[PDB]
């Protein structure tokens, strides 16, 4: 529906990176989920990254893995997560909707299944986080034959043959974590290659890093868990966490500006 | 087989924790990988976790995702995982074998053949690190259907209802990671609950962690990523290499001992 396309299009014009928060959907409750979301929009979000619950807790840290927990403490499904994708979309039609989850999520149901029904709800973007690039084809091709970008992860160490792959294969945005090579010099091949924007994901914990990620040449950031981390930290005061979220949100847009 | 059962009395024995290095099949190489393990066993190790390579670029820190990706540079691909697991099973017939790996994995074969092919290879445990235990039960009801001790991990702040399913579905050793509760208190309420030992894996960089585990009441320490380390200092030299993996060993052992 050219939604990433739009979207990066506009930022020229104003002359703006892109901020893309993430949020854990259904994290602390559906209703209040689809209402963070909202806020987030409100206050300046350019596009959303949002996670179907999963599983990583050798990996990730305490926020993400905790927000996992709250929403399979409120009873949050799959189910559940389609129904606020497709509500959210109806609410804001034009903002590109980016999913994130992992890869058991579609053994249930099947690979063509699952890109179907994120089609029929409005979603842009899947990133299924857990899938090696030797192992995406059935994944970039279900994503395809459904009009879904797949996203792939640039990793701080790309060489130019995996650049190469990873220019050729993602639309929407490139997912960019940045023997690391200088981040300066991974944004300049990716454009190099005609790859997707690539969206700075990396540590994108406050302005500074979205600042330096723009002044980098990137068409934006990703904050992979600042946004749960302030909503973890309010859980009691859902006023307070939404004055929060906005200050937070166009504090980041600020520094986009730079 | 009764290899993790033999360990752990055979540990009370000793009067010593296990210490269970973690490394990822094929770093740096095929061979190189199949010498580093029988030097971790030779030089004390317990038991192993091995991981087929697998990709979690947004979670894993640049030590595990280097390590995956040395392995794919070499052309690691699970079946020669798997023949590897098998010679490593024949040349050290009572070590038992734990196998961490991500779900998508099981993709192409399916679960039951994935397990069935563990079974063959002479695996003890399977720890599918990305699948929440909300969707635990294909892979846990496949295990046990294949003799194999499926593996669950006990979060840092899991409470009493998530403790009773931790010990109820697993077997071999419970994998611990310690809103956060005490480590002794996990340990005790795990015992309480009759689960399989529990294996401290969270943070175990050196030896004061081993022994801060076993002075817990843990029955051992997994490595979740300090002997990859190593590997990753040591690529020029494989005869440094390898003896700083001996003498590493040889600490965490002594640190066991506690
Ligand atoms: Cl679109
Ligand atoms: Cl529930
Ligand atoms: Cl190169
Ligand atoms: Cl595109
Ligand atoms: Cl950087
Ligand atoms: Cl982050
Ligand atoms: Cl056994
Ligand atoms: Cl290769
Ligand atoms: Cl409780
Ligand atoms: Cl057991
Ligand atoms: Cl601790
Ligand atoms: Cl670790």
């Amino acid at each position: 529906m050219e939604r990433y396309e739009n979207l990066f299009a506009q930022l020229n014009d104003r002359r703006e990176g892109a901020f893309v928060p993430f949020v854990t959907l259904g994290d602390p409750g559906i209703e209040q989920s689809l209402k963070i979301i909202d806020t987030l929009i409100d206050a300046g979000a350019d596009a959303l990254e949002l996670g179907v619950p999963f599983s990583d807790p050798l990996a990730d840290g305490p926020t993400i893995q905790n927000a996992n927990l709250r929403a399979f403490a409120a009873g949050v499904t799959p189910a559940q997560c389609f129904e606020m994708l497709a509500l959210i979309r109806e609410k804001h039609p034009t903002i590109p909707i980016g999913l994130l989850m992992y890869a058991n999520l579609v053994f249930n149901n099947g690979i063509d299944a699952f890109y179907a029904r994120c089609e029929q709800v409005g979603v842009d973007s899947v990133l299924v986080a857990d899938v090696p690039v030797e192992e995406s084809a059935p994944f970039r091709q279900a994503a395809l034959r459904h009009n879904i970008a797949p996203i792939f992860i640039c990793p701080p160490n790309a060489d130019d043959d995996l650049l190469r792959q990873v220019a050729s294969y993602g639309r929407g945005y490139t997912y960019l974590l940045s023997g690391a090579l200088p981040l300066h010099h991974l944004i300049e091949k990716l454009k190099e290659y005609h790859a997707a924007p690539a969206l700075q994901g990396f540590g994108i914990s406050s302005p500074e890093q979205v600042s330096a990620a723009v002044r980098a040449g990137a068409a934006g950031a990703i904050s992979g868990s600042a946004i749960v981390k302030i909503i973890e930290k309010n859980l009691a005061s859902p006023k307070q966490m939404l004055a929060e979220l906005r200050s937070f949100v166009s504090a980041m847009k600020a520094a986009s500006r730079a």
